[PDB]
RNA sequence: AUGCCUGAAUAGGGUGAAGCCAGAGGAAACUCUGGUGGAGGCUCGCGAAUUUGGGUAUAGUAGCAAAUAUUCAAAUGAGAA
């Protein structure tokens, strides 16, 4: 009965670790990205 | 040997390059996983070679000429494999 509490519950902490770590990868990444891209055109 | 003009052809199987998308590691750079994409002195059936049309320059013996399988009935005809 409360497995399943535990369960969900470190699941949802995980991928919300999982979706801090990406969204600061691709935020870095996308930022470098657009930096190049912008300076490219010279 | 090197050309030039105008046409035909430059096929197929396999593999899967940049680039892209989404995931996981690390502060970046960068490295892996899956997909996508469809490229090449990639493969498969000093020297040689490098498709093609037209035009245009520098003893009655040997033997039967070889490309397999012919058969039956009728017609024509002097005479029919």
């Amino acid at each position: 009965e409360e497995e399943q509490i535990e369960k969900d519950l470190q699941g949802l902490q995980e991928k919300q670790r999982l979706n801090v770590k990406r969204e600061r990868r691709r935020k870095n990444e996308m930022k470098q990205k657009e930096l190049q891209r912008m300076q490219m055109n010279m």
